[PDB]
This record gives C-alpha cells, structure tokens and sequence, in this order.
C-alpha cells in the first residue's frame, strides 16, 4: 500500500534520524517558501490508522484544516512535517508512535503503539 511505498522509499525528515517520521512527495509543489514556526497554514488531509481501522478526512468535512505551525497544536510528525512542504504540495507522512500519540494513544480513535498514515496537501500558509 501507500504505508508499505513510505515505508521503503520515505525520506527521513526526524532531527534525531530514528525513522519516526517519513514523507515522500507525491506533488510538487511551488517555488521554494516553506512555512516558519508561528504561521497559519492551512491543508487539506486525509489521515488513517497504518493497519486501517480509523479514517479522517477534512474533505468530508469540506472544511480546510488550519493550525499554528511548531506550537504543538498538532502531532509532532505534522509540526516537523508539515515545515517541510511548499504551497501546492501533496506528501505522505507515515507516523511512528513516538511522533504521534505514543503508549497512552487517545481515545476513542487512537490505540496505544499506533504508527500513523496521512495525505497532506498545503494549501496556502501565512505568518
Ligand atoms: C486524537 O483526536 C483526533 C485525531 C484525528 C486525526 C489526527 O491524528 N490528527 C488530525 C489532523 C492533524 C493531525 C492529528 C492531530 O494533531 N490531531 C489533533 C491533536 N492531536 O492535537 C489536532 C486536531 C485534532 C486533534 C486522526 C483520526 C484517526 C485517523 C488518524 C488521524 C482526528 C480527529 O477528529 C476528526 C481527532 O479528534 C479530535
């Protein structure tokens, strides 16, 4: 699947270079400008449990997602993913525990040990 494609040919975006976080590009993207901490970006995304009991998506909603970057408003993996794309950009991200929401996972949707699958499409950041 998409996890297994992360999984093998993902790059490893983590600062301590532990696998936690893997992206690839699957669109490119404009330009160069990616987003600094504190800016307003804006995404559409479509996230799932690896193994696949739990589906989210903001276009069922057909609402944007919009968060604070690297304040911790969002999953680490998003926080140190999400600085990395350019406006237009589609990536997958595949998500270990230790990046997403770890032993205690949260209820209802995410178990304990859960590795974590999203789609992210930047539509457009601000600071
Ligand atoms: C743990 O709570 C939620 C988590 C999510 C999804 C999720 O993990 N996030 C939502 C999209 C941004 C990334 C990540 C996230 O940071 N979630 C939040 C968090 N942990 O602070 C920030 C927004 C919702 C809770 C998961 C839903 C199950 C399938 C895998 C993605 C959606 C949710 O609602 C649609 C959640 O409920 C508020």
């Amino acid at each position: 699947g998409a996890p297994a494609t992360v999984t093998e040919q993902g790059e490893d975006i983590t600062s301590k270079k532990d696998r936690g976080v893997l992206k690839i590009v699957k669109r490119v993207g404009n330009g160069e400008e990616t987003p600094m901490i504190g800016d307003k970006v804006y995404v559409h995304y479509k996230g799932k449990l690896s193994n696949g009991k739990k589906f989210d998506s903001s276009h069922d909603r057909n609402e944007p997602f919009v968060f604070s970057l690297g304040k911790g408003q969002v999953i680490k993996a998003w926080d140190i993913g999400v600085a990395t794309m350019k406006k237009g950009e589609i990536c997958h991200l595949l998500c270990k525990p230790e990046y997403a929401y770890g032993s205690a996972g949260s209820l209802p949707k995410i178990p304990s040990n859960a590795t974590l699958f999203f789609e992210i499409e930047l539509l457009d950041f601000k600071g």
